[PDB]
């Protein structure tokens, strides 16, 4: 279809963390866009990836990732 999605995050709180996750997700071939809004809020993904990947990425802080799944 147009696979965007956004998925919640939490635990860390830092800058450098983020731009090294956007810059992690860009990296991935499978995603399009990613726009990560860490410090306390979330994590969109664009293109034909899901979280699994980023949530592996995130590996080096270990941050939880949990689908803002609407309804």
């Amino acid at each position: 279809m147009a696979e965007k999605t956004v998925y919640r995050v939490d635990g860390l709180s830092c800058t450098n963390c983020a731009a090294k996750f956007e810059r992690n997700v860009k990296e991935i071939e499978g995603v399009t866009e990613a726009i990560v809004n860490f410090g306390a809020s979330k994590i969109t993904v664009t293109g034909e990836a899901s979280i699994q990947q980023v949530e592996q990425a995130g590996a080096f802080e270990h941050l939880k990732i949990i689908p803002e799944k609407e309804a």
